């Protein structure tokens, strides 16, 4: 799940390194998340986890032994957009569709280097 | 490369289990192939291994380690149509495109049971 959302980013934003970009930004985008999203930027991380705690619930998922990013599908980039692929299985097709919206989100709001490595002190 | 390959098949003929319903048919489809193909799947069949056969010639396939079905690539299946995906580099994307014509050249010619399991005693 993490390396297809990586290449999703990139899809999408194709000047991005979006493992060194987004990972460490704000409150959400990252590991865990908490707190008030600081920005757009990071409201689009906060949704991809709340939707990342939602496959997790899927008996689907379950089924499973990955950190939640190693739930690894299928799709493809074309012309810079995202088809996740009818060859998913449910639990992967779900992690196909919060990774797709994230990369969209990522790509249609403001970045703020202000919030690059931001502080946790108080999310 | 061989379990996308099957996939991709399977995207286009979605009744198929193609490990098994194309896998030794004729001269062609399967491990080599050899001698007249025997009607237009084999033909289908023929055509993606010299297919394969061309791939190796690229030094971006030559840096791998694969038997040529083991070139892992991305793709989409969706509204059985097969995308390629741009996130291929140049070696298992010239294999994707390879699988995605010969799925597409299997679903549309004719199956003929006859040639399936076809005695090698003359190709
Ligand atoms: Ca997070
Ligand atoms: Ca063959």
């Amino acid at each position: 799940a993490l390396w297809q959302f990586n290449g999703m980013i990139k899809c999408k934003i194709p000047s991005s390194e979006p493992l060194l970009d987004f990972n460490n930004y704000g409150c959400y985008c990252g590991l865990g998340g908490s707190g008030t999203p600081v920005d757009d930027l990071d409201r689009c991380c906060q949704t991809h986890d709340n939707c990342y705690k939602q496959a997790k619930k899927l008996d689907s998922c379950k089924v499973l032994v990955d950190n939640p990013y190693t739930n690894n599908y299928s799709y493809s980039c074309s012309n810079n957009e995202i088809t996740c692929s009818s060859e998913n299985n449910a639990c992967e097709a779900f992690i196909c569709n919060c990774n797709r919206n994230a990369a969209i989100c990522f790509s249609k709001v403001p970045y703020n280097k202000e919030h690059k490595n931001l502080d946790k002190k108080n999310c």
